[PDB]
């Protein structure tokens, strides 16, 4: 559902929504830039 700045999307998770989680190998959930 929801994850916090360092956390592992995609596998774990999917950014609450204030991060960046991008779809790859292992990508991890970071603040938009």
């Amino acid at each position: 559902n929801c994850a916090k700045e360092g956390e592992v999307c995609g596998w774990g998770s999917k950014c609450c929504h204030g991060l960046d989680c991008p779809l790859a190998f292992i990508p991890y959930c970071e603040k938009y830039r």
